[PDB]
């Protein structure tokens, strides 16, 4: 029986290849996530099919609705069997569905135009001249929303009272807004995506400061599913063998079209 | 019913208080792990008593006997309820026990003696003989070893990478043995080897020891891999989910980071 | 019974919120003094409603007619219950009202326009024509004045010091008048006088204005004296002792320092 | 009727003159406090006599006894009519007796041997190599005892668990211990006393950092005394006329036997 998989067309995790207009099957996708899905299928021994959630969202909770959108929505409501995609792990999504062991560690990063006058996020909180935003229905905004730290509370109060809407539809739109703003707009995003933007043309954006926290990416599984343990063991096996690191290097630094 | 806690006397996770001879109960110990256990107890209501295993081993499967020892064995055989200690999540351990999400990131680093500054405007430059792991594998004059019954040794013995395979081959046939029995033993070997020995230990203890007096050691290279410290729980136990949720909540609240800077950098002078 | 609070719209003590047109109640105002009033209400249980006097004067005794105006007159005649505002403790005011312990230290400083840097290795040096008060008294090309119905003017008119007597003599017979009616008016006169005018205002507002955009003003010299901002209370009232104790408790707890840093330096770029 | 006044032999507030073995009356004392007392007596028009509390303490609350020592003890228990001395004003003493308006503003200062590696008190709290202490039965230790700030709580926990007893009998003993310790002992003391030590021989000590708080000195009066208002008005009048500042300069910088 073919197993349906939900994901999001995020680079370098998933790509559309180049001649996507004349490609079909599981060979029409290239990237970290599709290769990981193929490896998981080979290890478990099941046929898998890749699908993309119609809305370009990861998943969140609507106001006064209690409905899951994004990939977790497809997982919970019977529209998917496993989500192999860069889905951050937090407390809220852990209650509804179970996560495997993380396969990529990261944190909150600040990206800005190419010394930096803000450096630490403390100055950025204390300096309102440069704006800052996040991605809607992700995990960074959820982290900032319910943070009891004074600095993070001030940041979140800034985000909610922001004219116009500081949030963006996609991280590509976020970096586009950052580049077009000529350094007046900062982007709070995951470390991996920030570095990927940094190491590609035109190499105009750079990461500033350290990481505000520590997170990870997990392979979400429907609650009470028989496949959670096999895929968790497969993730651990890949981490032990270094296949995760090898694929990270393959899709991360093998090309390297920038001067670093 | 008060549950027991398995922990190892490892700095800065667990220390011994100065006035611990006259003190009993949970007041004997101090450090990162005791605060983590206190926060876990505050999150989910239960009574905890700190225990330290006699063998003082992290856990490994003995060959030709198939018997788990250390924390993993103590947890498997039902004589322990929780292991709030720097226990590394591995594939072999996940098959016997239940692991929550990692609460601390780590990597396999290298410990060597810090060289003296070279005299030859009036600035001092650092000279080192090791810059990565490939040169350590190629070079042979300085011996290198790992911790016995640890996660690093198990990772090295089951790695198909050429350089890691060469390191494992050297370690398994090195006379005298390059393996140590404790972290402090390895650090003492590094300090008293006069730069003739390299210790492969985790990055957290590495940086903690580097930042503390007499700060005569220094770490080289990056992390050989990426792993994390989890909280262990016996397979099919009712404490796994609440502990996992507590770890996630503590990570989100920033208490883990606060403990990290409290016990790692606030008490460092070098 | 809800008591009334007398305050002046002075920055950074009290500011007008951006969306105050559609907002009523205590939400209209923001700044140091509104937070001080909130902390006072939290300490001792009572209901407070912020009021701003129409005349907008601090308080002085009119000559030949003997009427107290401003906040002092408002509290003397019983139409107000408390004055949580930057009101200076003076000898003349203490004879008519009750003053608690000061909650902020201040001094009489000088406001002048900041000169441009001089071109003549590659460093920039600051040149100023005034370094103290004695040279200001000796020099006469640049006019200087104070605030009307303020504490500084009352201090100047009743000082036996020779230099201060000379300053008062110059001020009382200056054409056109060197006295301003508001702090903002004096700052505007300093900014638009092209360095031909000096303003004698308190050091707190002086440094707040200096630290804020467009940061085109700069303070010279030390404080002419030492005073403090108190909380006013009508003579023989039951609110004097609880307010004094609340001020002492807030000072001990460090809330006053936290408010000072929040509203004086955290919002400054120059 | 002669009014008795309690004080403490603290310099430059009160001196013993030089030929004290052959002096008597109110003319056997020189200094800021005796001159202030003479001015207050002249303004009010009453005969005053100066006395020193037998114990060299300002005043505090003993454990499980509720008895006032120091100068406030002499004031409360009918042994004095007014205390003209450098008595800091705080909440605890305000409840028992009333204080006039302050006549000298100051704060908590750190003194050390003659750039400084600690600078701010944050480093000193985070650096236990150099010890720090205060004066027993004063106001600095009371401020540190009941401070809810994390840094000040850490400092107070350090003071209580100090071997040997870090407290000193007198500020002169404190500066002696600081000088003999060769920079390994810091002294938390009032700004005025620290500066007075700074501006005298051998000019070996210097103040480090800013002020941890803001305080003041008041003329304590017995609770329910008819003299509180006249002396409060006299203090305000002296502050208005500049006599307080003039006496401060007279006993503070007129001599100036150091290189500044
Ligand atoms: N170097 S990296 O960010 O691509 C990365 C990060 C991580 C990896 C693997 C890689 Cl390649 N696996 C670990 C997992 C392996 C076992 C130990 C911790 C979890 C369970 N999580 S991690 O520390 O988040
Ligand atoms: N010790 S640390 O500051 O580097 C550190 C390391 C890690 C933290 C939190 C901290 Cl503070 N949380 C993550 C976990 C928390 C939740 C989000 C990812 C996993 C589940 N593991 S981690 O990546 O090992
Ligand atoms: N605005 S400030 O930080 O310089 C400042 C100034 C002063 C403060 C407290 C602060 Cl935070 N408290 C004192 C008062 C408080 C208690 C101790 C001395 C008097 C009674 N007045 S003050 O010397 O005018
Ligand atoms: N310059 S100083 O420290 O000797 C000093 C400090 C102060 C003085 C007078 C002097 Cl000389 N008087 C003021 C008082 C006068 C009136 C205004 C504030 C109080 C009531 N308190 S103060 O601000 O604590
Ligand atoms: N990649 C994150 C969202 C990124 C963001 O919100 O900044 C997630 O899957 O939740
Ligand atoms: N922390 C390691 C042991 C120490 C080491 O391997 O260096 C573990 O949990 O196995
Ligand atoms: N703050 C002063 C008025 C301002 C000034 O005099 O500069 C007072 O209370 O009288
Ligand atoms: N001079 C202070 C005490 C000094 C100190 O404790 O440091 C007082 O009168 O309370």
């Amino acid at each position: 029986k073919t197993v349906v998989v939900t994901t999001i067309l995020e680079s370098p995790y998933v790509m559309m290849k180049k001649n996507h207009e004349m490609l079909e099957g599981n060979e029409r996708y290239e990237g970290y996530c599709v290769d990981l899905a193929a490896e998981i299928a080979k290890h478990c021994g099941f046929k898998y099919k890749l699908t993309i959630v119609g809305d370009g969202k990861y998943g969140a909770r609507d106001a006064d609705t209690k409905i899951w959108n994004g990939m977790v929505g497809e997982l919970v409501y019977g529209k998917a069997d496993i989500a192999i995609a860069p889905l951050t792990i937090t407390l809220v999504r852990e209650e509804v569905i179970d996560f495997s062991k993380p396969f990529m560690s990261l944190g909150i990063s600040i990206m800005i135009k190419k010394v930096s006058p803000i450096e630490s996020a403390e100055d950025l909180s204390k300096q309102t001249e440069i704006a800052y935003g996040t991605l809607d229905s992700g995990s960074t905004k959820e982290f900032f929303r319910r943070s009891k730290i004074a600095v993070f509370d001030k940041m979140w109060t800034y985000m909610r009272s922001a004219e116009p809407s500081v949030f963006v539809r996609t991280t590509a739109e976020g970096v586009a807004r950052v580049r077009k703003s000529k350094g007046k707009y900062a982007y709070l995003l995951e470390s991996t995506m920030n570095e990927y933007i940094e190491q590609r043309k035109p190499c105009d954006t750079m990461k500033v400061g350290g990481n505000l926290d520590s997170k990870g990416y997990g392979i979400a599984t429907p609650k009470g599913s028989s496949l959670g343990t096999p895929v968790n063991l497969a993730v651990l096996k890949l981490s032990e063998q270094g296949v995760l690191d090898k694929l990270k290097n393959k899709w991360w630094y093998d090309k390297g079209e920038c001067g670093a």
